[PDB]
């Protein structure tokens, strides 16, 4: 019987006919004299790809589902469709954009190492990529202080990097932050 103030990103509850995966958590301290800390998650219905914000006192009860998590490699791009396959028993797992849009931001046409699955009792829920991702910047100013300019990397993603960077070149991304670690 799991309370929300022990709920942390990355489990997925049983909430209102809904599959929610936590993406975030804010503890928002009292808005006023006698209330109580709460609560404030930011979920993706894991079916729809579409999120849900929702406010928890510390000791409501949530139903958490058990979490299995298994290495993939992406296998193809098939239009709307994403076609992973599990490493070890080479099954596929297919997901929609919509389901792993904010992922897409991030990963590459060739997909990258330690990719893992969220499943549960055979159910596919979530792809799970690691911290850092390794892309070119296509589109940024020419290259010439501690000031960052935009840069339009190969996924079609916008980050703020240091003024020198030029089009072309490799650099590391932590993806969580969605911040410039260096080329």
């Amino acid at each position: 019987s799991p309370r929300a103030n022990e709920i942390k990103k990355g489990m997925v509850l049983n909430y209102n006919g809904k599959l929610l995966l936590v993406k975030d958590i804010d503890i928002q301290s009292p808005t006023a004299r006698g209330a109580a800390t709460l609560y404030k998650m930011r979920f993706s219905d894991v079916r729809t790809g579409l999120k849900v914000e929702e406010r928890f006192k510390g000791d409501d009860i949530v139903d958490t589902v058990t979490l299995t998590r298994r290495y993939v490699d992406f296998s193809y791009v098939d239009g709307n469709e994403y076609v992973f396959m599990d490493k070890e028993d080479y099954t596929p797992y297919t997901f929609t954009k919509d389901q792993i849009e904010e992922e897409l931001l991030f990963m590459p046409e060739g997909g990258m190492p330690d990719m893992q699955v969220l499943t549960w009792d055979g159910q596919l829920l979530a792809l799970e990529l690691p911290q850092t991702v390794d892309l070119e910047i296509v589109e940024t100013a020419p290259g010439i202080s501690a000031r960052n300019k935009p840069a339009t990397l190969s996924t079609g993603l916008v980050i703020q990097v240091p003024e020198y960077l030029s089009p072309g070149e490799k650099i590391r991304i932590h993806i969580e932050e969605r911040r410039y670690m260096g080329r």
